[PDB]
DNA sequence: ATACGCGGCCGCCCATCAGAATCCCGGTGCCGAGGCCGCTCAATTGGTCGTAGACAGCTCTAGCACCGCTTAAACGCACGTACGCGCT
């Protein structure tokens, strides 16, 4: 009986995953949390639904490259798995904040 | 030939006059608001025309809501491997 070796199942998917365009995050939810914080300046406000999308894709690829920033600073330090100062790490270098 | 005298020397406590040092009052240099000001060219003043844009009417897209059939994706847990990280 079989099961893959630790760490071959998920580099496969990340090409698989980055040869491609289709977003990542739900329709629903991510909607729900829009209007969420919307209603906190003003409440009760309208979006085309496209209007949502502009929105959506904005920030879905944003992560993905801060994500890559955190990696290299894992690798700096002889390491493997992101850790969490990392980000912040990189968030504080880029100065963003 | 043999014995007495003393002489400046000196430690002693005791006296006089100048110099060192702290406190009572100080001048000096640096910084930053002030004042003065004056020739003047940019804002203000009084004024006309016209056009953006507020506004009210209107219609006509699309954002919401809502539902249920279908199912892919999320969930939570079980098990172990191969890294995080600690030490030397």
């Amino acid at each position: 009986p079989h099961r893959y070796r630790p760490g071959t199942v998920a580099l496969r998917e990340i090409r698989r995953y980055q040869k491609s365009t289709e977003l990542l995050i739900r329709k629903l939810p991510f909607q729900r949390l829009v209007r969420e914080i919307a209603q906190d300046f003003k409440t009760d406000l309208r979006f085309q639904s496209s209007a949502v999308m502009a929105l959506q894709e904005a920030s879905e690829a944003y992560l993905v490259g801060l994500f890559e920033d955190t990696n290299l600073c894992g690798i700096h330090a002889k390491r493997v798995t992101i850790m969490p100062k990392d980000i912040q790490l990189a968030r504080r270098i880029r100065g963003e904040r």
